[PDB]
């Protein structure tokens, strides 16, 4: 029932190596479920290339259910290479990343009662402003409100990544990205309940937090308010994913970020790794579709898990081993 396993620390000769698909491990273990819409939006970017158009043709033709044609789809039209590092190791780091999803509303009102901001306008680019106890309660951010979302632990992540998606009331989206910072220290608020005693080793997730939070209302202010570090937020340009650097929505398991000039952008990887918190084998037909700043070397990879807090759960955690195989059309 689980997975192929890797046995670590192999080398191989030549950065790409072509194997047969009776030599991918893991092969198999995919599902193939989601590769196909992944796929069509692969097939967006590289149809009109030479070596990708009979591949790109023959994947209109498939839907997302048959996953038996999927499997004889990849077989036939692609290659798998075994891809090592440039000191011959196949061993690499596979981490994970996800796109925040909150819930608000442009006016404050009902459920919506916290709120993201705007640089302050009564404020000057880069200068340095006070821990955020005290920002909040100088008066500075009145009236630079953004917009007012569901809940205070959604919110204080969505700081810690930077970026999301608002899901508003209107039954419109809104898309937030990095408005800037009171450049003060950041400090984890999970480590504090853990320092603390207030939570268990297992236990300080995104998820764990918010339930401590729903036990202790009275007390949420004042842990959110031990973390200095504060961000801003800009309203981004105007359904599905987060758009990569590829230029198409990202497809949930199965939209990976590479290091572009070791595995170019629209290259599917085959990815053999485990799961984050219960280490079982994850082996996955992804596409190499999203780049990274933190996403540098050989076999690397960001896996993109998805929306929402517990595709951020499962992404906080990831930081497994891994092998790839890159696939090339046979063309």
């Amino acid at each position: 029932p689980a997975g192929a396993a890797i046995v670590p620390g192999q080398i191989a000769a030549a950065r790409l190596t072509p194997v047969a698909w009776q030599q991918v491990p893991g092969w198999q273990d995919d599902s193939l479920i989601g590769a196909t819409i992944a796929l069509r939006q692969n097939c967006a970017r590289l149809a009109r290339q030479a070596n990708w158009q009979r591949a790109c043709a023959a994947a209109m033709r498939l839907d997302d259910l048959d996953v038996g044609s999927a499997r004889t789809f990849f077989e036939t039209y692609f290659t798998p290479f075994q891809f090592a590092n440039n000191d011959g190791t196949l061993d690499g780091l596979v981490t994970g990343y996800y796109e925040p999803l909150l819930h608000g509303s442009r006016v404050r009102r009902g459920p919506y009662q916290y709120a993201l901001y705007r640089w302050p306008a009564g404020y000057r680019a880069g200068a340095s402003m006070p821990a955020r106890a005290q920002l909040m309660r100088s008066g500075a951010l009145s009236g630079n409100e953004l917009v007012w979302v569901d809940d205070p632990i959604e919110a204080f992540f969505l700081q810690v990544q930077g970026s999301g998606r608002v899901v508003l009331d209107d039954g419109t989206v809104m898309r937030v990205g990095y408005g800037g910072t009171n450049n003060q220290p950041y400090r984890s608020i999970g480590k504090w309940l853990l320092d603390h005693g207030e939570l268990g080793a297992g236990q300080a997730t995104m998820q764990g937090i918010k339930a401590w939070a729903r036990a202790n209302p009275s007390r949420v202010d004042a842990l959110l308010d031990t973390n200095p570090r504060f961000v801003f937020f800009r309203e981004m340009p105007s359904a599905d994913g987060p758009v990569g650097a590829l230029g198409v929505p990202l497809t949930p398991e199965r939209s990976i970020a590479v290091d572009p000039s070791s595995i170019p952008l629209g290259t599917p990887v085959f990815l053999q790794t485990t799961r984050p918190m219960t280490n079982a084998p994850l082996n996955r037909l992804v596409f190499a579709q999203d780049v990274g700043t933190a996403i540098k070397g050989g076999v690397r990879a960001d896996y993109f898990w998805g929306l929402g807090d517990d595709a951020g759960d499962q992404a906080g955690r990831m930081k497994q081993n891994g092998r790839m195989w890159l696939l090339f059309p046979n063309s």
